[PDB]
Parts: C-alpha cells; sequence; structure tokens
C-alpha cells in the first residue's frame, strides 16, 4: 500500500463532473473543481485544468495526472506549513499517509481546527490522538473515510484498508 492506492480507494474514481459529499463539483479520483453552484463554471475550471474542451468527461490517463498533481500539492502543503510540518516529519510512514489524506480531503486551513490531535499524535499517544480526531464534524459526516484514516494513525499499520 501507498498513498496512491489509499486515497484511490477512498476517492473512487469517475470520469465526468459529478457532486462530493458536500454537494460540490468534482471529477477523476475527488479532484474538486469548484464549490459554486454553477455547472458552467465547473465545465470551465475542468477545460483550464486539463487544457481542452472536454464538455464534462476526461480520461482515465487524464484522472490520473490530475491526481498525481492533487497528492503533489497535499504533501507540499504539508511541508510549508510551520504547524504540520514537525508533527509530519515525527511521523513513520505509514502515518504519514493518514496525515496526507487528510489534507487531500479537507485542506491544509481545514485541518487547522485540529491543533489538539496535532500536539497528540506528534508526543506519539495514539489512542488519545484517536478519540481526539473522532470529535470532529469530519468523523459525523463521513464516518466510515475517518474510521478508516484514524486506524491508521492509531496503529501504523495499512489493516483499515486490507
Ligand atoms: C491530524 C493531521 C491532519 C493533517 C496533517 C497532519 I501532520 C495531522
Ligand atoms: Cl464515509
Amino acid at each position: 500500500m501507498n498513498i496512491f492506492e489509499m486515497l484511490r480507494i477512498d476517492e473512487g474514481l469517475r470520469l465526468k463532473i459529478y457532486k462530493d459529499t458536500e454537494g460540490y463539483y468534482t471529477i477523476g479520483i475527488g479532484h474538486l473543481l469548484t464549490k459554486s453552484p454553477s455547472l458552467n463554471a465547473a465545465k470551465s475550471e475542468l477545460d483550464k485544468a486539463i487544457g481542452r474542451n472536454c464538455n464534462g468527461v476526461i480520461t482515465k490517463d487524464e484522472a490520473e495526472k490530475l491526481f498525481n498533481q492533487d497528492v503533489d500539492a497535499a504533501v507540499r502543503g504539508i511541508l510549508r506549513n510551520a504547524k504540520l510540518k514537525p508533527v509530519y516529519d515525527s511521523l513513520d510512514a505509514v502515518r504519514r499517509c493518514a496525515a496526507i489524506n487528510m489534507v487531500f480531503q479537507m485542506g491544509e486551513t481545514g485541518v487547522a481546527g485540529f491543533t489538539n490531535s496535532l500536539r497528540m499524535l506528534q508526543q506519539k499517544r495514539w489512542d488519545e490522538a484517536a478519540v481526539n480526531l473522532a470529535k470532529s464534524r469530519w468523523y459525523n459526516q463521513t464516518p466510515n473515510r475517518a474510521k478508516r484514516v484514524i486506524t491508521t494513525f492509531r496503529t501504523g499499520t495499512w489493516d483499515a484498508y486490507k
């Protein structure tokens, strides 16, 4: 297992514009297009991202290239963030994947409310961090996804994905 396989499981793959769990226009492997309610705005964002007139549909190769860019952007966001980088650098490789997964889903600033969890993770207090992570809108709105990610933080294994 690696971060790409983990996120492909969590996000799936769709080649036409769809709505995510919050109602936002998305394509590919969880690539957010826009938070605007306008499908025309979403189609414009798609064409800009792919570099051709897509009319709302992409190829598998295009979806995979967008996905590589999005994972790269999540990692770079962690590494540039003064609050996230020291925690990330303290983690083993499996738990680092759980961190990238959260940033991919919620953004560098969407994890801003997890200050107490970050401290517990840096101290390697895994059970306490797991309980704190579950006291969140994230867990209550996407519980199966959150349980898999939390279990990965708690155990440092891939057991939730196997
Ligand atoms: C809990 C969490 C989420 C995103 C990134 C890190 I480092 C830790
Ligand atoms: Cl879920």
